[PDB]
């Protein structure tokens, strides 16, 4: 399938769950697909209020409040050579192509592999500080 595939990315799987998503926090991620070393795809971007309630009541969040409502976050997911991963070093890579991305347009992105405690490799949004909602 991907022999022939010099340089792979999930472009157009990505560009079809950005949709509905912060225009600028769509461009940086764009722009991330070009540096990342490690292929990726965006698996959440929009989250609707009953997933987001459904998550409260099982207790994967404490708050009905997500940047993912809004338009402000986006899950990403591994692709190395099309094959999903869940392992820290790959989201460790994207996240060096996404601070990249983000510092060339003069957005700071937060990363949940930056999270003060249970860090996780997928997430990244953008700042309450400079996005409220
Ligand atoms: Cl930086
Ligand atoms: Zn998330």
């Amino acid at each position: 399938s991907l022999n022939d595939i010099e340089e792979i990315r999930f472009t157009a799987r990505s560009e079809e769950n950005l949709r509905g998503v912060h225009p600028d926090l769509v461009r940086v991620i764009r722009l991330a697909l070009r540096y990342s070393l490690v292929p990726f795809s965006v698996s959440e971007g929009l989250r609707s209020m009953a997933r987001q309630r459904e998550m409260v009541r099982a207790g994967s969040s404490q708050t009905l409040r997500s940047r993912h409502l809004t338009g402000h976050a986006v899950d990403v997911v591994a692709m190395p050579a099309g094959v999903v991963s869940w392992e820290w070093d790959y989201y460790a890579q994207i996240a060096v192509a996404v601070r990249r991305a983000a510092r060339e347009c003069g957005i700071i992105v937060e990363w949940g592999g930056e999270w003060k405690t249970l860090k996780d490799g997928p997430h990244f949004q953008l700042t309450f500080r400079d996005y409220p909602a």
